[PDB]
């Protein structure tokens, strides 16, 4: 029983978080084949990564440094791998026979691309890429009722702990990104684990005033001022809502400073259940690719007298008010989802440079959101598609032309 | 469609809180049928349960009170129920084909005599009764594995907790009490959550000094005082040994005072998961009778930031001897379970009743298990059982003989 696994965005943060587990569990017991990496640019890192395991594919997105990659790889004897480029690569490595699993570690809006045909193909697909489920959830559910056999298992951390709460029995009835998810599962409501970021005792008056160096001063600048205006959670309540169909007014926030429990269920019987940790991507990963079972890790044992102290608190939507508009856009439906991302994609940057002030982003996003009017969803899953790209790129325009107005 | 459910032990702390989540959970439709009640002595208060629910059977183990009932059920119109007495009515409502499942809220080493006839009736036996699993352990785990649809369901909220933590899918494939449940389920190791009881912050000198009066001024008077010395969880390592096949070095006792967290599991991977609520009896009960199923309570939900604070530290052993106590009779196995549990019964109530010191129950317990010479385990049921009858007795009057010695 080989679990035979691709990683896409191999490079990347999840992508070599995904290989060291890997790496780990293979000195346990040999379990995992790493069968195909997948890379934006890295083609040095690549070579490396290639030397160790020995995949059977590789591919590099960027054409410049495909001739290149095929150079480092004749260093290595014993080993003809098939090396690919571009989306064509992509689209080969995952109608392979030989694959079970996909990793999907590639950044922002444009992983949804490799998820789709690893949907298409059938594919447990270990997804970490929250802004794919937030701007284009209708499109994997849609996605997913066609191909019955494909399943998404949720890698974000929080949603991990959820998923791993869970009645496997129960879950085998369903998947992830179903409608009714939450009723066969007996699911009542989530408590949403948040370490809460660097601004949690700030006043309105130091948060007016706060810079992203004060976000930055560890984790990519893009999610680390996310978790600092809450917007991260914002997301995640919304990613929430797809992957568990669990309903708005049954998402809890809590900010749990210490990060050991990484987030809660309560069931119907009103039951709690909780996944708990040292603060870990580790397992989160290991667990999609395990799933529905569980294999043995020399990972530190949680000591919990040690740990000694637990704390959970409500956030303050004064404070952070991207919390409150992620709510607001979950609650309304159709594409404003689409909407908040996109126009938080640009804020956020917007922040990050210097060009606008902490309560600006969710100025810029709440105007964003105003403008918009809901839109008939296609039933079409190529049309659904076009809809989605079309009104993420107005929203990116249209937070744009808002700060630019103001400016 | 109805779950048919007896209750043994229906007037007890377990019996009523049985009742009052079944009528609640029966006010709309029919989900469960209350077919038996059984209780020692308390007459009125079975007959006020008997008036409300109208049992098929009603038992009385104290044939003094025969008379008593007869006459009080008379006073109920169109209500014709079998009325049964002692061991004999017992085994026949064990026996009958209109009864799945049996709680059993009996107190003491006498709960043992109704589990075994539940188990040898291939019931569900929805068990709090702890001393059944600690005096007995090895002999239900033979029962069992005669009565092959006999299930033990923990009630024990500890242990109801640990169940809940674990996957059904995995736990389907097994029972409680089985060999292999921990290999079969991923366990790694287990915490076990204690209050820790009301002499937890006490020192040494102060600790001398404890009447039960101090450990009494809100449970039944047994299990109070066992919560005091801590031996209600050396009780609890025992039954976690037995029930989840977990060895002793993989159970670490934790003092976590909110008594929010009820257990946790650890998993091969080292993920660890928890079951959490307010303290409370009517989860772990209604869980038993639900399993693999959970139902709609309308119990308060949990308000994590309310809580806002959880704390967990390892118990003083010089200050709760009885948990080592326990641990060396678990690890030294045989007969010593039993000869602990027979001793500290004798032991609690010399405490409770003035006669003897907080420390003098620890070592009375000690002197016992040292004073018990190792038995070869008989291979036949009912050679173990007499077995397990004799050594329980003997432990009793050899802490008593202990006792009267130094006076
Ligand atoms: N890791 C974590 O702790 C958490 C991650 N996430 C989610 O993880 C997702 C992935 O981000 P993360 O791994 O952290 O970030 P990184 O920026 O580290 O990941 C980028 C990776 O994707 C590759 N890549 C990018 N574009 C392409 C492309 N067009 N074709 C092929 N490969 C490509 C990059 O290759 P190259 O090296 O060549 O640039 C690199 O391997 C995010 O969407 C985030 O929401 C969520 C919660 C926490
Ligand atoms: N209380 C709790 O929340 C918890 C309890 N438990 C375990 O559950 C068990 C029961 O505890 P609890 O309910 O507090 O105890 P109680 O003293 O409250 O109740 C005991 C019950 O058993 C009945 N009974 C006693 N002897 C017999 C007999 N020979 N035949 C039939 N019925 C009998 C009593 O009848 P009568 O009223 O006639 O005396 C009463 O109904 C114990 O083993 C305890 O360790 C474990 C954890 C939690
Ligand atoms: C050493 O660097 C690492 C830090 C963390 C992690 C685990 C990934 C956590 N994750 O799912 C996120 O979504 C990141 C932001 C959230 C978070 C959660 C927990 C701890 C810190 C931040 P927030 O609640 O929105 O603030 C891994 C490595
Ligand atoms: C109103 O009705 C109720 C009756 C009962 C309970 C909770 C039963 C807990 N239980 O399983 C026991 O074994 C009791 C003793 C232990 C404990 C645990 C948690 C809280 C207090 C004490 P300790 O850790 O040994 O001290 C809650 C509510
Ligand atoms: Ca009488
Ligand atoms: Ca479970
Ligand atoms: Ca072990
Ligand atoms: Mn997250
Ligand atoms: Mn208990």
């Amino acid at each position: 029983k080989p679990i035979n696994v691709a990683i896409f965005g191999s490079t990347g943060s999840i992508g070599t978080n995904a290989l060291n587990i890997i790496r780990e569990c293979n000195k346990i017991e040999n379990v995992f084949n790493v069968k195909a990496l997948y890379v934006n640019k890295s083609v040095n890192e690549l070579y490396e990564q290639a030397r160790e395991f020995l995949p059977e594919y590789l591919c590099i997105h960027d054409k410049s440094v495909y001739e290149e990659l095929k150079e480092l790889v004749k260093n290595i004897k014993d080993y003809k791998p098939i090396i690919l480029c571009g989306d064509e690569g992509m689209k080969e490595i995952c109608s392979s026979n030989s694959i079970d699993k996909i990793v999907i570690g590639i950044d922002s809006f444009q992983g949804l691309y490799s998820t789709m045909y690893a949907i298409m193909n059938n594919k447990i697909v270990a997804l970490a890429n929250k802004e794919s489920i937030v701007s284009a959830g209708f499109f994997l559910k849609k996605l997913l009722n066609i191909h019955k056999n494909a399943k998404i298992i949720p890698v974000d951390s929080e949603h991990s702990a959820i998923f791993q709460c869970l009645d496997n029995n129960k879950v085998l009835k369903t998947k992830c990104l179903q409608d009714n998810f939450s009723k066969i599962n007996n699911i009542n409501k989530i408590f949403l684990c948040s370490s809460g970021g660097p601004f949690q005792n700030l006043t309105m008056d130091e948060l007016k005033n706060v810079t992203s160096e004060n976000a930055l001063k560890k984790m990519g600048k893009k999610i680390t001022i996310d978790s600092a205006t809450m917007m991260n959670k914002g997301l995640e309540v919304i990613e929430t809502h797809f992957l568990f169909d669990v309903d708005y007014n049954d998402i809890e926030v809590i900010v749990h400073k210490e990060c050991i429990i990484h987030s809660c269920v309560e069931f119907i019987d009103k039951s709690v259940i909780s996944q708990m940790y040292y603060p870990d991507m580790q397992i989160p990963i290991l667990y999609s690719l395990t799933w529905p079972d569980r294999i043995k890790t020399n990972l530190k044992p949680l000591d919990l007298a040690q740990v000694s102290t637990l704390t959970f608190h409500k956030p303050s939507l004064e404070h952070f008010p991207c919390i409150k508009l992620a709510y607001q856009a979950g609650i309304k439906g159709n594409f404003y989802p689409t909407v908040l991302n996109a126009s938080n994609e640009i804020a956020n940057n917007l922040f990050l440079n210097n060009k606008i002030k902490y309560f600006d982003i969710s100025s810029i996003i709440s105007q964003v959101l105003e403008s918009f009017n809901s839109q008939k969803v296609s039933e079409n899953s190529e049309d659904l598609m076009k809809q989605i790209l079309q009104i993420h790129s107005w929203a990116k325009d249209k937070a744009t032309d808002i700060y630019n107005k103001h400016n």
